[PDB]
């Protein structure tokens, strides 16, 4: 569980080279291409490259199976879950990862920083145990790793806080401290020092507690911090960056792998977390509850023709008075979504859940129809949900101009609003994770905004990251992430104006 096999700034004349002199029959790695991916095998001498397709809604093996995340990929066809049978028929086996070395997707890891700066950044956002690691400013070739130790966080005047800058010799691409072992990359190096903190001669013990955060920042300086990922990519780092953390949300999701429930998942291979699951009170669906670490969502798939009834049942069970479907019936003619709402003006049964159309409302990027649910046998149970339908988010990649989207939030929370202590908001597209990720962070992100004003902080990372413990793969590209900042970007101008 480590995602050492993904090399972000690797070509494939790299990779063939990589696998044939420092690898064997087995070997393999994930690599970026614009939007996809290549997982490149060593088998029989030679090297295969696997095409890895992932427009928006999910990783797309081609000859192999849908997955939410690279890491599961790898897991499912190491583990031999899977086997990744090749057009004639051999299989392609996964057996040793080979590790790279890049440290440009670590948390911990600023290149171009010096040691004031280091240190300034520490004392002003570190605590205890919050380290970095940077390039040496005097030694060309060599890094500094600086971490900080004492008792609270902030710049105090006390003398019970410190920083500290050990030296990090690269000698023949082999890095040590001055003595003692020699790892093959700085990741080794920090893991091993986390794992086995340093100890200085009068006891005090280094350790590697958390990196400094550096994505925190003030809403009223988005603007700025767009420019600095706008000047590779900042945003394609970041983003990387957060995605090598995705090795750490391998959580259980055994009730979607259960035989009797098979059949409830549009896709085998993304199923909702058992400990964020949509239980029903037949108990289950693809589903997961969303909540910020007041306003709670839930991230499902679209509906199947024999989950129409379980996702009405859902709906009533929650109390959710507000849906949000970001995705057309078809996308590229494949099927993403099975029409689960009466046409208007009518009424529909779905099990024992009954559907009245009352009426529906044109927008310009979207469609709002105004239903009401009802269970059979008892007419006092009838409430108003609020379906609202974007259908202008583009096949491939995400909108131009956020505006649109913008509005559509903001319509949906005021809706949400009216209606007093409503269920969580149900939220949807195909798989339900890359679409309906990126609209529930940016709804997160500009209602946290709209609460407490410009004079706030933001951490799209961090939200996001919180955001992936709850459903596996919420967010599924960097075309994605830079459109959660643009549409942040957008909505601090229009507040500003
Ligand atoms: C310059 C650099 N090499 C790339 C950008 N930078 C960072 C920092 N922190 C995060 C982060 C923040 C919160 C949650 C999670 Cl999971 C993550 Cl990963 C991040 N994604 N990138 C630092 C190193």
């Amino acid at each position: 569980t480590s995602r050492r096999w993904f090399h972000p700034n690797i070509t494939g004349v790299e990779a063939e080279n990589l696998l044939l002199t420092r690898g064997v029959d087995g070997s393999f790695l994930a690599r970026p291409s614009p939007g996809d991916f290549t997982l490149s095998v060593r088998r029989n001498g030679a090297v295969t490259h696997i095409k890895i397709q992932n427009t928006g809604d999910y990783y797309d093996l081609y000859g192999g199976e849908k997955f939410a995340t690279l890491a599961k990929l790898v897991q499912y066809y190491m583990e031999h879950h899977g086997q990744l049978k090749e057009k004639n028929g051999d299989v392609i086996e996964l057996k040793y990862p080979l590790n790279c070395a890049d440290p440009t997707s670590e948390r911990w890891f600023h290149g171009h920083l010096s040691g004031k700066e280091a240190e300034k950044l520490l004392t002003e956002k570190g605590k205890h145990g919050s380290f970095l690691v940077r390039e040496s400013q005097s030694h060309p070739g060599d890094f500094v790793l600086s971490v900080r130790t004492g008792d609270d966080k902030g710049e105090s005047n006390d003398g019970k806080s410190k920083v500290t800058h050990v030296m990090i010799r690269c000698q023949e691409l082999k890095y040590d401290v001055g003595g003692g072992e020699r790892f093959d990359s700085l990741t080794d190096l920090v893991e091993h020092y986390k794992k086995n903190p340093m100890v200085e001669t009068l006891g005090t013990v280094l350790q590697l507690k958390q990196p400094l955060n550096t994505t925190r920042i003030n809403a009223a300086e988005i603007e700025s911090r767009v420019r600095e990922l706008s000047k590779k990519q900042g945003f394609w780092e970041e983003f990387e960056t957060l995605q090598q953390q995705e090795c750490k949300l391998l959580y259980s999701r055994k009730e979607g792998q259960r035989q009797e429930n098979k059949n409830k998942n549009r896709y085998k291979n993304i199923l909702p977390f058992d400990h964020t699951r949509v239980v029903l009170h037949s108990d289950y669906i693809n589903a997961n509850i969303i909540m910020p670490e007041k306003k709670s969502y839930i991230a499902t798939q679209g509906c199947l023709q024999n989950t129409v009834n379980d996702f009405w049942r859902m709906v009533f069970q929650e109390n959710s008075r507000v849906i949000v479907m970001t995705t057309k019936e078809v996308e590229r003619g494949k099927s993403k979504c099975v029409k689960y709402w009466p046409d208007e003006y009518a009424l529909k049964e779905y099990g024992v859940m009954r559907v009245r159309n009352v009426k529906e409302s044109a927008a310009h990027d979207y469609t709002l129809r105004e239903l009401k649910l009802s269970k059979v046998g008892q007419g006092n149970t009838e409430r108003t949900v609020w379906q609202y339908h974007f259908r202008t988010w583009p096949d491939h990649g995400v909108p131009s101009d956020p505006g649109g989207v913008l509005d559509f939030l903001e319509e949906v929370h005021h809706k949400q609003e009216s209606i007093m202590d409503a269920g969580p908001v149900v939220v949807h597209c195909s798989a339900g994770i890359g679409r309906t990720g990126t609209f529930i962070v940016i709804d997160i992100l500009i209602d946290i905004i709209r609460e407490k004003g410009v004079d706030c902080d933001i951490d799209v990372p961090k939200t996001i990251q919180m955001v992936r413990s709850q459903r596996s793969g919420m967010v599924q590209t960097e075309a994605q992430y830079r459109f959660i900042y643009m549409a942040v970007q957008h909505y601090i101008e229009t507040l500003q104006r």
